[PDB]
Order: structure tokens, then C-alpha cells, then sequence
């Protein structure tokens, strides 16, 4: 029952990926397309990419989400849902994207 | 259907409070999720009929919230419940966030 | 083809106000939701420009659990009427203290 | 296999942006006519290539935001772009709310 969660918080950009069936080959493709590597950590198993020097405005956030969706679509992961919040105290926004296999 | 069968899972943090609503939700599916999420139980309340679990002691950071959502979605997928939509808000006054997950049969 | 129209249902709390937009929404569907949502009964009223139906639940406050129940009953009721849930989003307004959720539906 | 599309709407005042590598100008012009009608031009900018409309100097209330979303979704569906997901946030300091709609062929 393979699902994937991608979470993106801004700014600066921090992208997390969770899903037991996620391949390192897929992580590498997103590394290359999100225009600086994803580092793996266990418990829970996940990939993290932080771009500490970068600032993404609203349009660039839209662009990051498209590259993630498109990259994952080519690798057999289908977008099923998204949600987002903003934290007034930190000034950060966090978006989650949820994917499933076909 | 009576009301064609859908499910709503809502999760508020922190501390974690998980609620599960849906006419066709069986107690056996609630018991499977009880095991995956973590020895805390869902309690049943009526009107609206639903199951509530509170992890009074626990604190979930963003990564662990993502993990909770993923475990809920994967456990429900195996039970025949497909994720259709999600939404979320944060309350600045309380510092709590609430995410809702909507599921339908396959 | 064009294809079929879409539906947007929005709900703001509190107090609970439900609005429904969509050219192809039939009165029979509104009437079914009138009966399902509260569970003198409250009604949807029609207003033009933009054309929509509006219901307020009678001065209530709906806790987070009751908000989940309203959304489920809307989705379930519309699914039986041939409207399929495609997307949802929500925001909270810190200054009014109100939260708004949108549900978007397409024909099957 | 195909590029996806993101339409973002921020209020107020209402500003609509469209981002998608495969978006045709006829689609943009169709929305250009449908949006003010449901409630002036989309202008092209680079880096990344996108389309931007300042729909009005007048403020949209919640009902008119609903109506903008619906007219966008309906117009894009007729052009072969299917709604897959949405998300939204509100910024308390700026007082602006931003909604993103994601579409696929
Ligand atoms: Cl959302
Ligand atoms: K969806
Ligand atoms: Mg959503
Ligand atoms: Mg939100």
C-alpha cells in the first residue's frame, strides 16, 4: 500500500520526503530538477534537502511544487492531495503533498 | 448509498488528538490504526458517531506529523479507503494546527 | 467535452455559514442537503450575482468535531447526487477568529 | 508524462498567476474573458515564464473568491486541464490569503 508524503517549508526552503517505497534513484532526479543534496535519516526513515541560502517567493514556491509533482509523476507517483498552513510567529509556511502508486 | 461511504480523519497538534468519522467505519479498522500510529486507545462517542484518541503526553514536530499522516493513509489504503482530499489550518492564538483527510471506497 | 460544470461548497465557522456555487446544482440536491446537514428547520436561500445558495445553522457554534461532521455529510450527500470530491482547502483568519473551508466537486 | 499547471490566486486586491510549461495562450485568453464575467488581461513575465492578471483594484469578498475559483476550474476543465489538488494559507500580517490549484492533463 505504498504512499509518499512530501513536505516543503519556506523560508529558507526545507524539503522532506517520507515513504518506505521511495527509491534513492527518485530522490536523485528531484535533487537535479529542484533548481544541495537530499540527506537520508532513519527513525522515521526520510530524506531532507535544506537550501539555507535560498529565498523562494510565492511564484518560486509554485515552481518547486510543480517540479516535485512532475518528477514524481514520471517515477510512477500520482498526486492525491495537498494542504498548507502558515505560522504567524515563525513567518514560515508549510505545504504537504501526498502521492500514491497506480 | 444511504450517504455513499466516506471517511474523515482529523488530527490536531499539540498534543496529538486524532478523530475518525464515517458511517461505514468498522471498529476493526480503528484497532489496526491504533497499532500503527504509536499503549493509547481510541474511545467511541456518539452524535456525531466517531472515535477519538489523545496522546496527552506526546509532542509531534513537523516530521513526526508527516509520519502520523502517512501511517494513517497507508493503513486506511490497505483497508480499502483511498485518500481523496486534505486541508489544514493553524490557529495563532492556541498555536495548534488541524489537518483533515477525506477518504472514499475503491 | 466541455466537460460538465463543477460545484464549489464553502463553509465558514463561526457561526456556521454554508454557501454552494455551481450553474448545474439542482434544487432537488439543495433540498437533500437541507435535510442531511442539521442531521423550525433551517433552509438554503438563493441569491444571484454570483448565483448561489446560502444556509446559516441557527446561531450555533460548531466545534472542530462538528465541522468534520458537516463536511462529511456534504460530501456523502453530493456523492449520491453524482458530484465527486476533487479537492479541498482551508484557511483561518486570526483577526475574525473564523475558519473557511472550500470543497470542489466534479460530475462522475 | 505531461507538464502540470499551477494557478495561484491571492486576495486582496485579487491577483491570479498561472504557471505551467505546456499552457497555451488560447487557454489564457479564455480565462481572461471568463474570470471578470464570473465576478482585465493576463500579462506574460519570465523567470519562470508565467501569466499574471490583476483582476480588479476592488476587493473580492469570500463569495466572489469562490466564484473566481469555480470559473478557473470550469474553464480549465474544458481546455483539458483536470483539477488534482488545492491548498491555501492566510497571512495575518499582510492580511492576504493565497490559494493554489493544481491541474494535470
Ligand atoms: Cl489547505
Ligand atoms: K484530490
Ligand atoms: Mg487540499
Ligand atoms: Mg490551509
Amino acid at each position: 500500500m505504498p504512499n509518499l508524503c512530501v513536505s516543503a517549508t519556506f523560508n529558507p526552503p526545507v524539503i522532506t520526503m517520507l515513504g518506505s517505497a521511495l527509491r534513492e534513484e527518485t530522490v536523485k532526479l528531484l535533487e537535479q530538477r529542484i533548481p544541495v543534496k537530499f540527506l537520508f535519516y532513519p527513525n522515521p526513515d526520510h530524506w531532507r534537502m535544506e537550501l539555507s541560502q535560498h529565498f523562494c517567493d510565492d511564484l518560486h514556491k509554485s515552481a518547486v511544487f510543480l517540479t516535485i509533482i512532475e518528477g514524481l509523476e514520471g517515477e510512477g507517483w500520482n498526486l492525491r492531495a495537498s494542504n498548507s498552513i502558515r505560522d504567524s510567529e515563525s513567518g514560515k509556511d508549510t505545504t504537504k503533498l501526498f502521492f500514491a502508486r497506480r
